[PDB]
DNA sequence: GTTGAGCGTT
C-alpha cells in the first residue's frame, strides 16, 4: 500500500528485470528506476509498488542480490 | 566504454 525505494542497484539493472525479480515475491502493480532522461544511464536506485502488504513487508525484512550487489527496500522520505 | 550514497521529471 505503499512505494518502496530500492537502492544499491547495479548500472546495468532495467525496469523490466528489477520487475522480474520482484515478482518471484508477490504481485508488483509498478516498479521505476530512475535514470538521466539524456543518456538513459540508471542512477542506481528505483522504487517498487507491491499488491499485497504482507508481500511488501517481506520484502524490506532481508537484502536483495540484484544483478550481482546487495540492494536494500527502505521506505522513502516524503 | 567511467561512479556506489542516496530519496521519485512526466
Amino acid at each position: 500500500t505503499s512505494d518502496l525505494i530500492v537502492l544499491g542497484l547495479p548500472w546495468k539493472t532495467t525496469e523490466q528485470d528489477l520487475k522480474e525479480y520482484f515478482s518471484t515475491f508477490g504481485e508488483v502493480l509498478m516498479v521505476q528506476v530512475k535514470k538521466d532522461l539524456k543518456t538513459g544511464h540508471s542512477k542506481g536506485f528505483g522504487f517498487v509498488r507491491f499488491t499485497e502488504y504482507e508481500t511488501q513487508v517481506k520484502v524490506m525484512s532481508q537484502r536483495h542480490m540484484i544483478d550481482g550487489r546487495w540492494c536494500d527496500c527502505k521506505l522513502p522520505n516524503s
